């Protein structure tokens, strides 16, 4: 299979800002190579796939014109390289995490600062009716917040609440059960991380880099961590080789790639790629543009 880099914003001095640019990866290339653009630019954009397309979920266009936190959806038919439109979110959401569970996606947390509000509320969305309906909301607000899916529920991952009752960078991590609509709270990881990548690796789920902005020294975060499901327990594992807040994670033939982000000051086009076997990250080709608050996809 092949990883899609999506959207992302480009800070650097000569950059484009809030992207719509889309590029592939090939691993047996070790190649990025651009496809089509989507229809709305996106950063902080939330990417999951579904039925054989890749979707782009929400994010913030703050390109020129238009300044807007996004309700939009789009989804990319890789046969036909195309992008198109689908149903609405019932809330903009930048910062948004997203992730696929029995056949709908989630869209998760986030921030509408169409208000200034970070979100608990969760919706689900139904590919063969094309609409999104709001579900259980999470016990608290979360935007930069990773989601993955485990053993059958969805975890919210970290993330920043920024509600006037806590500014805070969250090391909390909450489990969503489909099938009585609620969320609990479980293991808290070792470190408060938002804007963290996560993705879910021979049944673990990794939350990769971030952002500590705890009154404790804030920073940008290389560190990694692993959480069991079954014993409920967060343990470090090997740190990578650069700091990445607002990174893109995906898996793909047993490694786990850590796509661009920001090292806090450089917007990276840096990818790396971690062998659990090994236990440690080797850096593989570039992207084609440097993207922070990149979402990624394995299709």
């Amino acid at each position: 299979g092949h990883i899609y880099a999506v959207g992302g914003y480009d800070g650097s001095p000569d950059g484009h800002t809030h992207l719509n640019s889309v590029e592939a990866y090939d691993p047996e290339r070790d190649e990025w190579h651009l496809v089509a653009p989507m229809n709305t630019r996106r950063s902080g954009v939330g990417v999951a796939v579904l039925n054989g397309h890749i979707y782009a979920v929400g994010g913030f266009d703050g390109s020129p014109d238009g300044t807007d936190h996004l309700n939009s959806v789009e989804r990319y038919d890789p046969e036909r390289d195309e992008w198109r439109l689908v149903a609405p979110m019932n809330t903009r959401r930048s910062g948004v995490g997203v992730a696929v569970l029995n056949g709908h996606i989630y869209a998760v947390g986030g921030y509408d600062g169409s208000g200034h509000t970070h979100l608990n509320s969760v919706e689900a969305y139904d590919p063969e009716r094309d609409e999104w309906h709001l579900v259980a909301p999470m016990n608290t607000r979360r935007s930069g917040v990773g989601v993955a899916v485990l053993n059958g529920h969805i975890y919210a991952v970290g993330g920043f609440d920024g509600s006037p009752d806590g500014t805070d960078h969250l090391n909390s991590v909450e489990r969503y059960d489909p099938e009585r609509d609620e969320w609990r709270l479980v293991a808290p990881m070792n470190t408060r991380r938002s804007g963290v990548g996560v993705a879910v690796l021979n049944g673990h789920i990794y939350a990769v880099g971030g952002y500590d902005g705890s009154p404790d020294g804030h920073t940008h975060l290389n560190s990694v961590e692993a959480y069991d499901p079954e014993r409920d327990e967060w343990h470090l594992v090997a740190p990578m080789n650069t700091r990445r807040s607002g990174v893109g994670v995906a898996v793909l033939n047993g490694h786990i790639y850590a796509v661009g982000g920001f090292d806090g000051t450089d917007h990276l086009n840096s990818v790396e790629r971690y062998d659990p076997e090994r236990d440690e990250w080797r850096l593989v080709a570039p992207m084609n543009t440097r993207r922070s608050g990149v979402g990624v996809a394995v299709l």
